[PDB]
């Protein structure tokens, strides 16, 4: 539960990311890949990545860290009313590509890292606060579908 203001300063950060979707995308997948290198397996498009160095030049990881933060800010422009867009995602991460809600965590956290790294003292604590808010929230409601599919 965002409120206007929160959401707000949600979609103000996400401005930033709009600029550079790929270049945040990329970014995020990368912090996740190295951060998290069990996530890497999850990829089977992305598991012969062995350094940090061929995920930079990997025109398919940017490619689909597009995929990623376009549904994200899909997802965040309907400020909690996502209902019909985060049900097919919930889906096809449980049922096909067997996430666990910890990785939704990590990249959740790996945003905020990010965000921070590219916009060094331009993520200030209240837009940090509501950003961790919305991805609490993407999280949470993807968690709740994980549980009706029993999914862990
Ligand atoms: C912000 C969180 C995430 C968003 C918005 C997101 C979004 C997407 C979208 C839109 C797709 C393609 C459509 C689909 O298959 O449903 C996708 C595919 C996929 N996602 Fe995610 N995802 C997220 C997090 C994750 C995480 C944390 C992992 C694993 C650690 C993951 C693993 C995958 C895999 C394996 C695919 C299939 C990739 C392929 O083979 O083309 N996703 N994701």
């Amino acid at each position: 539960g965002l409120s206007d203001g929160e959401w707000q300063q949600v979609l103000n950060v996400w401005g930033k990311v709009e600029a550079d979707i790929a270049g945040h995308g990329q970014e995020v997948l990368i912090r996740l890949f190295t951060g998290h290198p069990e996530t890497l397996e999850k990829f089977d498009k992305f598991k012969h990545l062995k350094t940090e160095a061929e995920m930079k030049a990997s025109e398919d990881l940017k490619k689909h860290g597009t995929v990623v933060l376009t549904a994200l800010g899909g997802i965040l422009k309907k400020k909690g009313h996502h209902e019909a867009e985060l049900k097919p995602l919930a889906q096809s991460h449980a049922t096909k590509h067997k996430i666990p809600i910890k990785y939704l965590e990590f990249i959740s956290d790996a945003i905020i890292h990010v965000l921070h790294s590219k916009h060094p003292g331009d993520f200030g604590a209240d837009a940090q606060g509501a950003m961790t808010k919305a991805l609490e929230l993407f999280r949470n409601d993807i968690a709740a579908k994980y549980k009706e599919l029993g999914f862990q």
